[PDB]
């Protein structure tokens, strides 16, 4: 389960 990299998954990851 992303945290940071979950709303990041969408920006750049």
């Amino acid at each position: 389960i992303k945290k940071i990299l979950s709303k990041i998954k969408k920006l750049l990851k």
